[PDB]
C-alpha cells in the first residue's frame, strides 16, 4: 500500500528536521527530500539504521540497515548497505536542504525502510573508501546527532 | 518479516513510555506490553492511528488505523478498527502497566502496524457505546497525550 513516508529527526542537541519519502511505483526509486537545521557547515552522513528503536536515544537504532550483509559504501556503489544514503550538505546557516533519489531503499518489500531509523551523523561519511575497519562499517561518520523513526505518511 | 516492534511515547505534557510488541507467528496474536507513566488514574484510550507522521505532534497521525472501513469498537468486538486496542488503566501513582493480547493487529502483511502511530488518550475509550457520532469514530477518548511511531525492534 505505502507510497509516502515521513521522518521527524530529533536528538540531544539542536539538530532537528523533517524528511519526506516518496515512491510512486514499488519497482521505482524513492525520492528523499526535506530540511535539517542546527547542523555545522559541510558534509554529514545520512543513514537508515536497522531498528526503529528509540528507547535509548539514537544508539538503539542499531547499525546501518544491511539486509544483504555487505560492506559500507556510498549510494552509487554496488557494494553498499541498503541504508547507505551518503552525505547531506549543510550550508553556512546550518541548513541541509536534502534532495536524494535512491533505488536501493524502498517503501515495501525486503528493502523496506518503513519503521526503521533515519540518522544524521556528526561528520562526513567517507563512502567506505577510508581504508580502516570503521570505514567499511559506518564510513567514519561519527556521532548520531538526530534520528527518527520512518513513518507511513498521507 | 518482523517479530518485535517498539514504540517510545512522548508528548507535550508529562506522559511518557515504552511499549513493546511481540508476534512469534505471522498468523498468531500480537503481545503488547510495557509502561506508560505520568498519566491520571483511570482509563485511557490506547489506539494505533493511521499515519506515522509527527510533523505537527500527535495530530498529524490522523484517525484510527482503519484499513477495513468499519466503525470504532472495543478490541473484543467484531465491528472495530484494526487500530482498536481499547483502554489502558493508570494506577494511583499514574502508571499504566500495559498488558494486551490482540489478534487483529499484525507486525506484517496488510494490517501491519509497523510505521503507524501508537496514541495514548486523555479519557476512557467508550468502545463505541456512547450514543454520539464521536463514539463510532474515536470512542470519545479525547485529546492525544503522547504518541510515537511503531518501529522494528531487535
Ligand atoms: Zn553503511
Ligand atoms: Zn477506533
Amino acid at each position: 500500500m505505502a507510497t509516502k513516508a515521513v521522518c521527524v529527526l530529533k536528538g540531544d542537541g539542536p539538530v532537528q528536521g523533517i524528511i519526506n519519502f516518496e515512491q510512486k511505483e514499488s519497482n521505482g526509486p524513492v525520492k528523499v527530500w526535506g530540511s535539517i537545521k542546527g547542523l555545522t557547515e559541510g558534509l554529514h552522513g545520512f543513514h537508515v539504521h536497522e531498528f526503529g528503536d528509540n528507547t535509548a536515544g539514537c544508539t538503539s537504532a542499531g547499525p546501518h540497515f544491511n539486509p544483504l550483509s555487505r560492506k559500507h559504501g556510498g549510494p552509487k556503489d554496488e557494494e553498499r548497505h541498503v541504508g547507505d544514503l551518503g552525505n547531506v550538505t549543510a550550508d553556512k546557516d546550518g541548513v541541509a536542504d536534502v534532495s536524494i533519489e535512491d533505488s536501493v531503499i524502498s517503501l515495501s518489500g525486503d528493502h523496506c525502510i518503513i519503521g526503521r531509523t533515519l540518522v544524521v551523523h556528526e561528520k562526513a561519511d567517507d563512502l567506505g573508501k577510508g581504508g580502516n575497519e570503521e570505514s567499511t562499517k559506518t564510513g567514519n561518520a561519527g556521532s548520531r546527532l538526530a534520528c527518527g523513526v520512518i513513518g507511513i505518511a498521507q
